[PDB]
């Protein structure tokens, strides 16, 4: 009957997507099946689609996910042998905000801030920014931020010092990966008022 | 420091809203963006900071309400947010539907029913059920029948003249506004289920 479609060739497209593409099987295939799933996933947890040319863009998948399919014909007669395996990851994300920011008070100047890595990395997180600056008694910004690059993603703490005494200060952190700088976590702190 | 003025959003390819506004008067360092899913608490919101009078919004659900709203900051801190906007995601394909659940009826005829994908990701219009006979190796052997859903809310069929104890794949699939999504299979015999 139908023979296996040939050259299945896979690549990133656009956003939490594959584009899967290959070569019509010799006979008269009326459409053609696909088999996708995670990486390491059992077959079990694969998902199927139709179509009816030979190709098909894979939606609504993880960002930065390792993903194998194949394809298979079928006809009057029922389906043909599937293809073989190919493989894809998708692109990566801007990644969640960090965890919910930690402050442990040195002194009435000087303060630890800590947090965690984000829920949702979407990808391989290679620096965070911290900014603070100070806020009026409704949490509003009045002067200009301070801005401190972390280059060593692992060192999720920062000494921050030569803080205004018993002032309240805001501070962000956001984290970024190969898509860029995703969202700020925020924390509006006095260091006079901390226990 | 003046707010931003002419805030304008607009779905932008998948999952992503494009948001961009005016300079507003005075000299700003920089933006500050606040936006959440409609109806939620702003408490719930998400903070980006932009350089540039735009940004992408993105990692959001499709088929999703937002509203969103900026301001600006300088020397002297932040000036008063913009006027809001909502923006509307677009559609993706659905998920797959439920589980299928048969309950036999006779030899030769049983009900068929899912339950409405767990990710609609838009307005579900239609579903389309196939099912066809299988070999030993469960591959489909002849002829595939189709039966076309046009009321999303009829989530049952009644399927007859089914050959006795031979065994049948069932799959259904669901569509909304970006198309097909995935299907949900179920291989059953009705001698033997
Ligand atoms: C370092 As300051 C601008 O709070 O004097
Ligand atoms: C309705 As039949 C093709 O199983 O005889």
């Amino acid at each position: 009957d139908l023979g296996a479609p040939q050259n299945p060739n896979a690549k990133a497209a656009g956003s939490r997507k594959i584009h899967f593409n290959w070569l019509p099987p010799s006979g008269k295939p009326m459409g053609y099946r696909v088999k996708y799933w995670i990486q390491g996933d059992s077959e079990s947890e694969a998902h199927l689609l139709d179509s009816k040319v030979p190709s098909v863009e894979l939606t609504n998948l993880y960002p930065y996910c390792d993903y194998e399919m194949k394809v298979c014909a079928y006809g009057a007669q029922g389906e043909g042998p599937y293809s073989s395996l190919v493989s894809c990851r998708t692109h990566q994300e801007v990644p969640s905000e960090p965890g919910r920011l930690a402050f442990n008070v040195v002194s009435s100047t000087v303060t630890q801030l800590s947090w965690a890595e984000p829920a949702e990395t979407n990808g391989e997180i290679t620096a965070y920014e911290v900014c603070y600056g100070l806020v009026n008694d409704d949490n509003r910004p009045i002067g200009p931020m301070k801005k401190v690059l972390v280059d060593n993603p692992k060192n999720r703490m920062l000494l921050i010092e030569n803080l205004r005494e018993s002032q309240p200060y805001r501070y962000t952190v956001k984290a970024r990966n190969g898509a860029g700088w995703g969202p700020e976590r925020e924390a509006i702190i006095n260091l006079a008022t901390q226990p």
